[PDB]
């Protein structure tokens, strides 16, 4: 008759890293790093993104004409901009200010677009017929669709003098924008006053452009350029115009109806046809996962980022082909134990079999769901990278971003990896020890009523039935019963 | 007779956590985390706070005359300004370069103001009729005491040429303005000049302002605009006005005197009358704990701000209502154990009681106290945050700022917390292991002589005095004296 | 007869540190932190650096005439510029964007010039007569050998209309400036035009410079001013010059041929005439240690950096002067075994010596390796520092990069230092273990047959020739050959 310590194995492949031993294979595991992405744009949680296709977002607010998807533009999740998109500034210039806009516009989710100088309000000014073969509309020349090229009307410019001042409560985008011509020449064949001028005041604005007349390279077929401004105008102010040539003026603006905070992302990929709680700009995420590997930028209830390829935790026991038990002097664990993590084998006149001592096995499997949910939240807070964008003259302030972002990225990388590592070793420490102190406890109930073998297993000096192993399982063991016969039994 | 190894127990009710279990009574724990603060403005280190109470910086240093509080101010710890103060720029304008000075300031605990260029040496130029009633003092019109603003002379204006040349050895913080009036008829009727300029030159300064003439919704009842510039003049440089109108003339100079690298606080408290040695901006600290939860900007010497609730070490052992002991095969603690940690309870003929093993309690206090020192010691060196302010056009470096600050934030947050989770968890074990350590040394001199009982105690085959007690306390115990005695006894 | 379980001994004075214990001595460590440097600028594998001198970037770009070492300059590993290099710029003035010029350099490993607008095509327009004291080229007065300042020809000064228009499929670098003289009589004095202008012109430029003619406290000798600008041209753009005046002109430009990534140093050091395969900027690194302590900024194939003093890893074990073996039980080490970590002294009739259990010192030697090669490669990826440089107005940008470097380079330190003094701890536990799982291995071999000492030593019943004795070591010790003669030495 011999009972015997043992713990659970299976056919399980699973293997798990610690610091001093890599591909360990454990009876359970649990990957917690996804890895796989739908490569889809998505609305996210129902809401649509605005996938400027080839529009750039200038092309998008001035209203280039071949950006005629989003003259009247629904609410949006998150944009989508290319990386190079053809349809950006068709009449050469500059966009003044432009990424402390696209940053504006990460934290909006709704424009609407009104009319604020009507195009026939000009009585003076020839209003339509500025236009630009530089701008085409359907073979024909034209021009950005939210401003107004205004030219002299009979040989003359009477200085403009013009002013609105906001209502509907919002906060109000405008833009405008001044020419700088080719020469003298087209200055006068255009407006005829040889130098001009654009004064622009708000309460907080106080601007005087003066077109620079200069011959220049020409792009796009034009010599000239176009200089563009905004500014965000308060509920109740006036944005108050003055100029006597030049002045690309302001026809419709647009107001922010709703603040929603999203991103702008840079992808070359199409619509999708999906929804999904978490997008990346290569693809979206469905995922219970606590961390991923997918992409840096991400928008919705998202899994944390790390850079990590596989992140395992232990759960099981190290699984046969610190503490003295588990590959030890219990050199294998017992593929017949199914119900249990740790137990006993019995052998006897009757029986033979195992017995999982469980309520030792729940204990260890609290401790292992605890650690693996404290595992999984108290990286709770982890950096959340976002895009910023920055043109050619803030390259120092782009490569500390760069570096900062980066920075963030492989702390927490690290962090996951050094504590899935350090815990996967202390959660097998914990396996083995949980199978020397069953061992401990089983020795010391008989002592010298059994023969200690040294492989997990004691052999009976007296006999013992199902319900004497069953005493021995249930710790409620009567040494004095076989005191005698076992006794004897020695010699 | 039988002699017992065991642990102290007490009526704490004191809570750690580790990874595999929350809520964990222990008879000792340490808190680490400071939680409260006095909610006040104290002066820092007897030195007291200049608490420009409703007036901005920029009111304070152009001299605003609703701010005749600081007109000659004391040498100051810290700044104090509110969210949005009334009294600054009282004729409207703007303040250029207004954080990049904010920064200086910073660092500088100590102005000197000095008259440079008296208000009298205006022979020519109007110099008392500067006057507006947007800047009001005590009923009638006034303007910015340190600044000048230089009008029309008998309908003239000659161009101005003055200079001035730094000595006094220290740092002058200079100050000038320019005049954007609300039309030609206001430009004539002040200056007289049509088109005028100023020119500022010093060795390191080359500007030529122009007043932007320009109709503007008026604000404060004034639709002119003032702007002020700055600089700092080394101890022997020369600033070099030249100027035919428009032009805000420098009165009054600061002398930076001593730079002692402090901050400016935003808070809407009001001065407390107190002393401390640690100031954030919601509330003073008075605490020897490493680390505090109050409020990530601090000045002096303070605790290291942290994201936690809580944040408690474990020093004792689990209390009673790894390794084979504690709460295993010894079922609890010992209430009746006060000197000492772990030790013995005896029981013969003449006495009963408890022996705490020192000197292993002893072992255990001094690796408890370095774990602990050598944890508030090896986060020295955290973040430290400061306050920094951006204006509206420098929102991406903003963001940037903040993702910054909040990522050491949360990173040494998670330091710390998973530190004293591992920590707390190796500390139990290590109790676990004394105790297992002290059973395996007490068993091992006895061998046969008693029986190994099971629940830490002995049960002696032969009588055992409090003499022999005690030299099993002390390690020294002769197994052949009662060898003989014992032998007998078994049966 | 008796056989003892042991562990090695030597007479190391190597120190390491744990949380719990600090200076505790072992019998092997390894240093993983480089601290030495050879304190020389050297060539960063062959390529040898370029060493401004006494130049700055400035005084090379343009040709200062006292920086004629640099007018045609060989491929650069890293540049190497002092902190206040005598040969700036002259002639007084500004560099305009010169830090974001520095950054693009920070990139560039070799330039060639090339002439782009030859000296002589100047045919109306002086061009051989620009020159000052301010810039002397051996006693006589000189100027920045790449520009040429052009002044008026016979009294006139015919409006210029210049241009280039890149070939060579390279990016170019091209350079000019505007003069700001003292007053009028010098403007008509040089130019004879009271009022001047530069307009410079690309696909991507478009600006108009107007001399701020102003009188100014005079530098190295001039009060008036040079203000510098640069630009990249695109492979096949065009540049397109027009002036009347104060126009100072490109004669040679830089061809962008190989942009090789390297770093701009500020050390007041000379050349050492060396090779190394790491540098930083108060010496170079000739190391195979994970880190170094040397300095944040580093340029090649370079150790991680972190601000500790020592960095110690434990790898032996606590050498003699948790578990219970270690200077526990088994009071001290066997200096008089060396062939392995853990093992066996035996005594009896014929032997008495040390036989060290390989294979369990094996098991131990591969666990340790594993432990620190795990360490030198998790922080594989730590934050690098670059150089980046600011003005004077961009004191909050260059204080948040230092805080940021900063907290990078604390947070590293942090973790490297914990995870060695985490991993000590545990390291010398691994080998407690070790020890005392082979004691528990002999015991339960010999269970009777020896009594249990209670110091690792069992001293037999029966006697044990060399041959049981390593039956014993071997793990196949025959308990019934010897049970018989033991039980009869038992009294
Ligand atoms: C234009 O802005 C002005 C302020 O410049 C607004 O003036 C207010 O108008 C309402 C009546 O419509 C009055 O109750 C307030 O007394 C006015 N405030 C001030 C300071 O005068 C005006 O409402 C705005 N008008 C439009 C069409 O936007
Ligand atoms: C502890 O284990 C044993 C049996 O394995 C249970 O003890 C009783 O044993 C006696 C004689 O040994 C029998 O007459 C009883 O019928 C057994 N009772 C039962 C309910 O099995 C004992 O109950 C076990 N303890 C617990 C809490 O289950
Ligand atoms: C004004 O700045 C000038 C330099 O522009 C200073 O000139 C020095 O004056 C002292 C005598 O007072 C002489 O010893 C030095 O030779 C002068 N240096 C130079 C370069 O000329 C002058 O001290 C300053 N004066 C004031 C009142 O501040
Ligand atoms: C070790 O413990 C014992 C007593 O608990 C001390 O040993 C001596 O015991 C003998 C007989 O057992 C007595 O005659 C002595 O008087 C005891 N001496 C003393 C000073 O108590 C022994 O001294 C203890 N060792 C130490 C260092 O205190
Ligand atoms: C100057 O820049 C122009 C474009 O402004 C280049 O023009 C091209 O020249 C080649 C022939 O030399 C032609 O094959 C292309 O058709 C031209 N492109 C365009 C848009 O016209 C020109 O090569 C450049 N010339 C120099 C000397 O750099
Ligand atoms: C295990 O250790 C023993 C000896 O230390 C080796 O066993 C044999 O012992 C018998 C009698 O005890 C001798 O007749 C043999 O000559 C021994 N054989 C050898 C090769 O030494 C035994 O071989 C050892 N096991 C291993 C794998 O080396
Ligand atoms: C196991 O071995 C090495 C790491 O030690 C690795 O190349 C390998 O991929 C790991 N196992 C499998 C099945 O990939
Ligand atoms: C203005 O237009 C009218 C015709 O509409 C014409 O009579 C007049 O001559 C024009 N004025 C000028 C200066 O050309
Ligand atoms: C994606 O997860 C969501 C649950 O939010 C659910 O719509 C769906 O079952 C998952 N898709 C697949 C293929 O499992
Ligand atoms: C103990 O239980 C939970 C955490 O498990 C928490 O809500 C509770 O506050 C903790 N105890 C006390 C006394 O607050
Ligand atoms: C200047 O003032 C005097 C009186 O002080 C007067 O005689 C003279 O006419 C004034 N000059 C002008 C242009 O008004
Ligand atoms: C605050 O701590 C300081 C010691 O620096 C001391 O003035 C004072 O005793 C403390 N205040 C209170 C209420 O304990
Ligand atoms: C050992 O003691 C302290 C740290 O506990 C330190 O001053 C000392 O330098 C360490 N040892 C040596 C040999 O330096
Ligand atoms: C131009 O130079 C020639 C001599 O080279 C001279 O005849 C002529 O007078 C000069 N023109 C002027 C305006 O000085
Ligand atoms: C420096 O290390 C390199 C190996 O890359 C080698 O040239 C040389 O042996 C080392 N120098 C010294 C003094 O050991
Ligand atoms: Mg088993
Ligand atoms: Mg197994
Ligand atoms: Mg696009
Ligand atoms: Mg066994
Ligand atoms: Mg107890
Ligand atoms: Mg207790
Ligand atoms: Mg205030
Ligand atoms: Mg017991
Ligand atoms: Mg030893
Ligand atoms: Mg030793
Ligand atoms: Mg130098
Ligand atoms: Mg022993």
């Amino acid at each position: 008759d011999q009972i015997c310590i043992g713990y659970h194995a299976n056919n399980s492949t699973e293997q798990v890293d610690t610091i001093m031993e890599k591909n360990v294979t454990v009876t359970h595991a649990q990957d917690i790093l996804e890895k796989t992405h739908n490569g889809k744009l998505c609305d996210l949680d129902g809401v649509k993104p605005l996938i400027l296709r080839d529009c750039s977002v200038a092309g998008w607010l001035l209203g280039n004409p071949m950006c005629d998807e989003f003259i009247n533009v629904p609410e949006w999740s998150y944009i989508v901009e290319k990386a190079n998109p053809a349809n950006d500034l068709c009449f050469p210039g500059n966009f003044n200010d432009y990424e402390e806009l696209k940053h504006l516009l990460s934290r909006i989710n709704h424009f609407e677009k009104i009319q604020i100088i009507p195009k026939s309000s000009w009585s003076d000014h020839e209003a339509s017929s500025g236009v630009s073969s530089a701008c085409p509309y359907q073979g024909s020349p034209s021009f950005f669709r939210n401003v107004v090229w205004l030219i002299k009307k009979n040989n003359t410019y009477p200085t403009i003098k013009r002013s609105y001042n906001n209502t509907n409560q919002e906060d109000l985008l405008v833009l405008w924008g001044i020419h700088h011509p080719n020469d003298a020449a087209e200055q006068t064949r255009l407006y005829q006053n040889p130098t001009t001028y654009i004064s622009v005041g708000t309460s907080t604005l106080n601007q005087r452009l003066v077109p620079k007349i200069a011959t220049r390279s020409k792009v796009n077929g034009q010599s000239g350029r176009m200089e563009f401004f905004w500014t965000i105008l308060k509920p109740n102010d006036a944005i108050n115009f003055e100029s006597n040539g030049n002045f690309i003026a302001p026809e419709y603006a647009y107001k922010i109806v709703k603040k929603g905070d999203s991103a702008i992302m840079k992808s070359e990929l199409e619509y999708g046809n999906c929804n999904t709680k978490c997008q990346t700009p290569i693809g979206a995420i469905n995922s219970s996962m606590p961390f991923h590997n997918i992409h840096p930028l991400t928008i919705g209830e998202c899994p944390k980022y790390v850079k990590s390829n596989r992140l395992v935790l232990a759960t099981g026991l190290r699984n046969s082909p610190l503490f003295g038990a588990i590959a030890g002097f219990i050199e294998g664990g017992w593929q017949g134990m199914v119900d249990g993590w740790y137990g006993y084998h019995h052998s006897n006149e009757q029986g033979s079999g195992y017995a999982a001592d469980k309520e030792s096995t729940q204990k260890a499997i609290d401790g292992v769901t605890n650690k693996v949910n404290s595992i999984i939240d108290k990286m709770n807070t982890q950096f959340e990278a976002v895009g910023r964008e920055f043109n050619n003259l803030e390259r120092r302030i782009e490569n500390l971003n760069k570096k900062m972002e980066d920075g963030f990225l492989d702390v927490w990388t690290y962090n996951a990896e050094l504590l899935v590592l350090m815990e996967n070793e202390r959660t097998l420490d914990f396996h083995d020890s949980n199978v020397k102190n069953l061992y401990d406890k089983v020795r010391l109930q008989l002592r010298d009523n059994a023969k200690e073998l040294g492989n997990g297993c004691f052999e009976f000096y007296h006999k013992c039935d199902n319900e004497c192993m069953e005493s021995v399982r249930n710790g409620t063991y009567d040494y004095p019963q076989y005191s005698e016969e076992a006794r004897l039994k020695r010699e």
